[PDB]
């Protein structure tokens, strides 16, 4: 047992080993004779459960009584992962519980494996909630995340023949042992219908009515007894549905498939109409929610100082004009005072830059689906036009520029002109990010109202992305400045004054081993893969997308085998490339690139010469769960995304926080991360944002790359010749064709020192002791990358609310 | 509190006390402050279902380590109806509970009207499956009661302007505490694909796979720890399911749909493609666990030593086909092994001889979902007539009589016959059904296999319908006899001495009129109904059909009616007739009746000159829960169908041994009723079978009726006019054209008898003390009909296993 694990008492290992007999018994109704690992599984979620419970009653009481300013967060997506050992962690029971099932004759290892990832998000920006609701919690906020509860998740990645194959991903087939049903909470969402204009108001008629049902699940704060809620809901038709009669009872399904799935788009814009119910759905049910509380707390001038509700991106946009609806239609509020409470209540928060992510929904679309919401629309983008004409005298593009509403083909409705328009905070999730958006994007709005645009960089839960898949790290450290670090991740600086430390080098490298063997293994038993762990482990996750670049990764993985067949008997520092990544389904040419990846394995690691000195292995299904066993495994952190397009970045933070080194473009967050550990701890290449944007005023033409770089043109001559695809020569053409003439994130310019500085990783490899005193500096510094920096920013410049380390009562 | 309900111990209401807090808490996650009533009974459901499992585990395990007999029910319907209580009364917890929720402040009765009916049958057929099942238990037998979990039972029904409304019964919605999801004995089933004729023997290829996810719900004895598993299948979609991709997940919901909804046709025969799929779904998935069970105990000879499969009606009449499938294709058995196997299994139960309610699929529907079933049929078939042949050499008309597959229009499968020649017992659920069945509809199949034929006639559960529905009988019952009648009430025969007794008389007479006050409040509460306590309440509760006849009773209440009105000032013994019961959706006729029923109601109770000495409601909704409510009260029972069109009934049982008097024909069980009590002691009247088919070979006339009756007459012209339809003078159009030209079921032909009978009733309702007496004797000699008599016969004469009354350790 470790230190940071908790104590595992006398009294309290008993008390578990019974609870957990009680539940195997009477929850699970099995006996130890029936019982199978899942069984136990399930018996040990339930006993740990109940330790939750009455903190998450006295923590909402708590709220009620003294009634704070209430955040609500609200996502469309909330990559959760697996639940079981962070909630250990976070109250401290990890090492009573691993007692109690040893006693048992149980390996609590084995059955952690067992619980089922609560996939709800793509990526990024799904996780990024996750990692927010656990600081907020950490933090001791009265927050609330508020999304859909989907029947399936992101869908389990399989590889079939080097192709991706998705399938389902039915994460509640065993049930949920997390969530509590709350039926009784039940909410009418509308839809379609028509706008009656009366003497006293309009109305809203004639609709489909969807009930939305609540499921929460608890969120508890790292060792603070703070238990919040996270409350997904779950659509359900109405008895009287469709209420031939057979026929009925099977169209309620019609209503339901709302809640039903997931959709698996990263950074991609789909315009179909079940995704806008998503959105209203979670929207509708939410506001009610909302006004309900606050009712129970009519003067809604105080709802600004009672309720902040946050927009992750513009997915939850309709908000602004749904609240508007039920503060004019509803509550009968004029139309300015209700404007007034709606714009210092909403916060939108951006994601990205590029133009395909950016939500545009077609007029006709909100027509018949929400005709009220279109008229208020309207009435905002009138008023907002009105503003800009008055600060702009005849400036006319700028009127046409900013308008909520696009002209054109078909009609559409910009999200984000509507976000910023009835938000008092706009904010980038990296500096960089957020200087882009007012020096581009948003321009003309930060000249209208600079007071609203903020920047916010990202950040991740120190708890489950040290504490919970590093116990060894988080060990070492502690066992050096204590244990408070957990919760300050600013005092990792500390580690600092230990960089020339032996003992401490030592300890940070064998962790780093032990890491390695521990996943090279796992990789063997779930995946029967053979891979060198004394060699680097260059590792490149994050969804499969053509500005994450993974195909410049590609390009160098051919560079080092090419290489080496050209020279077999000179040493070269032996690496295990690995990359993962889930492409979306209707990505073409992201998933060319991983049948890419798969088939460049197929050639270099069956090939006599190269030996155990290269592997390019393609980590299949990656996810949460998976990221916490690769991530602090890992030696070299690819984050080369082509500078400016990559909004932040929150991967890069995890790989610094377990000690990789990291190679990548001065984007995102990459670029305050290196400024935080000193450039010179960073492997930095490539073009900056200004040297994007001289390439595009001359013009990118690919083939001057092609032409002037013999090892790059000998690359390309591969892949067209069918080097990498035998039997099917013109496999890649596709690959081929678009990096050639049409790559818009330029793979070829940086190229050349992308490979110069992969040499300068390698020859710092060589030298153990260096590279792990550049790791200390790397860890060292990443404090700031903390969410709980992140969500105190959020709570003092954006909500108006003081974050609180204070412990409630047992 | 009462002694039948069990001691309620100080150190159990202590114990209750404390795990209902407990669950309260962990469980439901609710703290007193705001728990609702549905909260507080779930704790308590939570509390007893504790007591549940430590029985269901041993009882299960006993049977693992005895390896008895097993017994398989296959049915698509079990109409459970509410559990709390009925698990209480098995387990005599019933004061302690209530004791215990007094002492929390809780009204425990109030608490049990929460709970939600499982309602997943449709009457009769799928009532006695849940007696059987609570029989089984009870006596100690082996038994597994498999079905489908369907998402949604038998519509609520909702009565608007008079006319039935449908509703989806969402009885999941809150969550089923009793079930226990099983996920781990997930099997898949089969559907469409081709046969594939090799070498070594035939393959069923390209089927569409649906996977079969069992719920097991525990069935306590009466008393004697015994727990056996009520198991029904719920429809899962593989994962690689359709695996655009949204699409395709969507799509998921055409296999799910299977066990969707219950199809709500009582006695009536519907060939949609989805019901057949419901049939094999239950057959496929039931009968891979009987043979893992089976090999878990390979020489099949001992198959029918361990396994008996009882078949109620032909709905899963597949298994037959299945059984020799999986012997032939699977086990490799050679086909008369197989056959000898299978019929020494396989019992069949025959629930009716209505031709439009037996089943008859098209060979096309059955070529095309189940190709190699369909060969295994022309098989048995093809071998059925050959020995049919050699027994009749040269009846060739029997041949075609016989024949599973039936020619003309369409060709179709007869399922009975096929149940017929794949069972080594069929029998009728009453003595005079079973000799129809021999007499007409099987009489060619009897002839060949006279040994097959018995009956078995129906029964009822005096658990749930004494014990638990009208405590206060069984009290002053147990008072003077005991607490034994209730496992073996052939001991109501004793009560005969009491026939005499001044206070017995009294206290009978005095539960009646306590249960018919509870009900007429009941009936003010829940549905602002006012009704007079003292009238002789007259009801008929059943499905409506035209074979029930519930036309003949609403001919009377007009009567009645008349009557009053030609002499308002003469005396008739008040009465408030009560008539409820669900129409199929599709029964156009049934929904007319019920249209019938109100519209009298809406004449007759708004008349000044009746008073309150004739009232006609209409029982919305009618379920089981609501059975367990009327028949209690109930003085006068309506058993009116036409002779020989009800197999058996049910609902007549339950009347008798209620104290409610009856008032029918010699049809099904009311001939072995009148015959235990006397006939003197009912009220019988009408057309015996025999008169029935001479009215026929004579030709019924209608017309001859309405002209030799005045009062009919009267009646049909009132109806023509439109006296009970103003708005709408010919809305019962319908219903005249029908009672007139095309009656099938002879309304008229009974007239005259039937209101004659009704004379007689009123003139011994007048005399409290004789009717008293009369009733005394019909409670006393009702122990036939328990159901526990009806298991013990299907044992002993067709199971070959012996029932034991004996209790499993605590
Ligand atoms: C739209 C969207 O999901 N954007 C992204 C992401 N996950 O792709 O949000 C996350 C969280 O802010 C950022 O780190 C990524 O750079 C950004 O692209
Ligand atoms: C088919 C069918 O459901 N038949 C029925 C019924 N419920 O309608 O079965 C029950 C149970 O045996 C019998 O009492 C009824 O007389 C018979 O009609
Ligand atoms: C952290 C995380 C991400 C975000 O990774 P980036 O490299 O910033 O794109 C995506 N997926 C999972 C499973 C994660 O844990
Ligand atoms: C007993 C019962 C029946 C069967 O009634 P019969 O009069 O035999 O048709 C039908 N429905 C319910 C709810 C029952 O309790």
């Amino acid at each position: 047992q470790i230190s940071v694990r908790g104590l595992a008492g006398v009294e309290n290992v008993t008390e578990l080993k019974k609870n957990f007999n009680r539940h195997l018994h009477f929850t699970l109704v099995k006996d130890r004779n029936v019982a199978t690992p899942r069984d136990y599984y399930f018996a040990l979620a339930h006993t740990v459960r109940d330790h939750l419970v009455g903190r998450w009653i006295r923590t909402q009481q708590h709220y009620y009584e003294k009634d704070p300013k209430r955040i609500y967060y609200l996502s469309l997506e909330f990559y959760m992962g697996r639940t079981l050992q962070n909630t250990m962690v976070n109250l401290a029971l990890e090492n009573a519980c691993d007692e109690a099932t040893y006693q048992l004759g149980l390996d609590m290892e084995e059955l952690e494996e067992i619980e089922e990832d609560a996939g709800l998000g793509n990526g990024g920006l799904g996780r990024l909630a996750a990692c927010f609701l656990d600081s907020m919690a950490t933090l001791g906020l009265a927050a609330y995340g508020y999304g859909i509860r989907y029947e399936f998740g992101i869908f389990n990645q399989k590889i079939c023949g080097g192709w991706q194959m998705e399938e389902a991903d039915d994460w509640l087939r065993y049930g949920n042992p997390w969530e509590k049903a709350r039926p009784e909470f039940t909410l009418p969402v509308h839809f379609y219908g028509r706008v009656e204009h009366t003497s006293q108001g309009a109305k809203w008629v004639d609709t489909q009515v969807v009930l939305a049902m609540p499921y929460d699940t608890p969120v508890p704060g790292y060792r603070n007894n703070v238990v919040n809620t996270m409350r997904l809901w779950s659509a359900k038709a109405p008895n009287d549905f469709n209420l031939g009669y057979i026929q009925a009872v099977l169209d309620r399904n019609l209503a339901e498939n709302i809640s039903r799935v997931l959709y698996p788009n990263d950074n991609f814009f789909e315009g179909k109409e079940l995704r806008l119910k998503q959105e209203y759905f979670v929207v509708a049910a939410t506001l009610q929610d909302i006004i309900r509380r606050f009712k129970s707390s009519t003067n809604f001038d105080a709802f600004p100082d009672k309720v902040a509700i946050q927009l992750n991106d513009t997915h939850p946009s309709l908000a602004i004009p749904e609240l508007m609806r039920v503060l004019v239609d509803l509550e009968r509020l004029d139309w300015d005072k209700a404007w007034e409470v709606t714009v210092k209540t909403c916060a939108y928060t951006n994601h990205t830059v590029i133009p395909e992510a950016l939500e545009r929904w077609p007029v006709h679309l909100l027509e018949t689906l929400l005709p009220r919401h279109l008229q208020i629309i309207y009435e905002i983008n009138q008023r907002f036009l009105n503003r800009v004409a008055a600060a702009f005298p005849g400036d006319v593009d700028r009127l046409r520029r900013m308008s909520l509403v696009e002209e054109g083909a078909v009609k559409r409705i910009n999200m984000a002109h509507l976000c910023i328009a009835g938000s008092h905070a706009v904010n980038g999730v990296a500096r960089i990010h957020s200087e882009i958006l007012k020096k581009t994007i948003f321009k003309d709005f930060y000249e209208l109202e600079p007071h609203k645009f903020q920047n916010k960089t990202n950040g991740i839960t120190p708890r489950r992305w040290l504490v919970l898949c590093n116990p060894g790290l988080a060990e070492i450290i502690a066992e050096r400045i204590g244990e408070e670090y957990i919760s300050d991740l600013d005092q990792l600086r500390k580690l600092l004054s230990y960089v020339d430390d032996e003992a401490f080098i030592r300890d940070v490298a064998k962790v780093k081993q032990e890491n390695k063997l521990k996943f090279a293994a796992y990789l063997e038993r779930e995946y029967k893969v053979h891979i060198n762990p004394n060699s680097l482990f260059d590792v490149q996750v994050k969804r499969i997308h053509e500005y994450k670049r993974q195909l410049l990764n590609c390009l160098h993985v051919i560079t080092l085998y090419n290489r080496i067949k050209k020279e077999p008997n000179k040493f070269v520092v032996p690496r295990t490339v690995m990359i993962g990544g889930k492409a979306a389904p209707g990505y073409h040419m992201a998933k060319m690139i991983i049948k890419l990846i798969t088939a460049i394995g197929d050639v270099v690691n069956h090939d006599p010469v190269v030996g155990d000195r290269l592997r390019v292995i393609f980590l299949e299904n990656y996810r949460v769960s998976l990221a916490e066993k690769v991530i602090p495994a890992a030696d070299l952190s690819e984050q080369i995304s082509t500078a400016g397009t990559e909004a932040s970045g929150t991967g890069n933070m995890k790989f610094m926080l377990n000690g990789a080194l990291t190679i990548g473009t001065m984007d995102g967050a990459n670029v305050e991360m290196a400024e935080e550990a000193g450039e010179e701890n960073f492997f930095i290449f490539g073009m900056r944002v200004e040297d994007v944007d001289r390439l595009d005023q001359r013009g990118y033409n690919a083939q001057e790359y092609y032409d002037r770089i013999p090892e790059l043109r000998q690359i390309i001559e591969q892949l067209s010749s069918g080097f990498f695809s035998p039997k099917q020569p013109d496999l890649f053409k596709d690959i081929v064709n678009m990096l050639m003439h049409h790559d818009r994130f330029k793979v070829f310019a940086d190229y050349e020192e992308y490979v110069k500085c992969q040499e300068r990783v390698s020859a710092l490899y060589k030298n153990p002791r260096e590279w792990t005193r550049m790791v200390i500096r790397n860890i060292a510094t990443s404090g700031k990358f903390s969410s709980d920096r992140t969500i105190a920013q959020y709570a003092r410049e954006i909500w108006g609310v003081e974050p609180s380390r204070q412990r409630l009562p047992a």
